[PDB]
């Protein structure tokens, strides 16, 4: 059957890791943010059928600006993205989930507002998270307390747990090896082990400082690739991206991987 959900040319590795993806990218911000502080909602205009919505949060002191590639990268390969702004910059991780939630929320809420520029452009059943730090921690935070939630990636993630056992959500961690805010071996690491129900990944950038997959970081190559592809393989059920969501990418821009429950392509072995 032709999966519905499908959108965009069949991937390569230079369409992945190019700047953008096939769809053209509005944006625009949030009249009256509903449980959160701000939001900026990024969406292709041109996807070809709706596609799902991803929440994106800031970590601690941060904005928008943090997070903000994550928009156009991933809504020009058929998604729609909000980024936003906590209620306070110093709120926690259980009140980043929640806003981060409240987010996609009103996402779905704008689906269905006929003034809006995302009407009719969002599958409001197919949801994903990320987020940096804090928000990495309330994108761990969402997952656990909403399993159906299709995809998370969140990116140096910090809570004050690190035991995230309860999540069944594909979770695709992103690390940053010379993290001194959230170091690896305390709390990235810690929480991709805790988890043993899931397909999960984890993928440390080289020499990354604790602001490695952010805004301007040197690996928007290989970070977006793989960003972009775990959504694809998740959100979509897009088998085309089975490989490129559970492959090594042997890059000499990686100082650890591991991935589990993650078929890549080689049949039953």
């Amino acid at each position: 059957q032709t999966n519905p959900y499908a959108r965009g040319p069949n991937p390569t590795a230079a369409s992945l890791e190019a700047s953008a993806g096939p769809f053209t990218v509005r944006s625009f911000t949030v009249s009256r943010p509903s449980g959160y502080g701000a939001g900026t909602v990024y969406y292709p205009t041109n996807a070809g059928g709706t596609v799902g919505a991803i929440a994106i949060v800031p970590g601690y002191t941060a904005r928008q600006s943090s997070i903000k590639w994550w928009g156009p990268r991933l809504a020009s390969h058929g998604f729609v993205v909000i980024t936003i702004d906590t209620n306070s910059t110093l709120d926690q991780p259980s009140s980043r989930s929640s806003q981060q939630m409240a987010a996609l929320r009103q996402v779905a809420s704008l689906n269905g507002t006929s003034s809006s520029p995302i009407y009719g452009k969002v599958d409001t059943a197919r949801m994903g998270v990320m987020g940096w730090s804090m928000g990495g921690g309330g994108s761990l935070i969402s997952a656990a307390n909403n399993p159906s939630l299709k995809a998370a990636a969140p990116q140096a993630p910090w809570d004050s747990s690190t035991n995230f056992s309860s999540v069944t959500v594909p979770t695709l961690i992103f690390a940053c090896e010379n993290d001194s805010i959230a170091p690896v071996n305390s709390s990235a690491l810690p929480i991709y082990d805790s988890m043993s129900r899931n397909a999960k990944q984890f993928l440390e950038i080289n020499g990354g400082s604790h602001s490695c997959a952010n805004s301007g970081n040197s690996n928007q190559a290989l970070i977006g690739k793989k960003g972009v592809a775990w959504m694809k393989r998740f959100m979509d059920n897009d088998t085309r991206y089975s490989t490129f969501a559970c492959e090594n990418p042997n890059s000499t821009r990686v100082s650890d991987f591991r991935t589990a429950n993650c078929s890549g392509g080689g049949g039953s072995g």
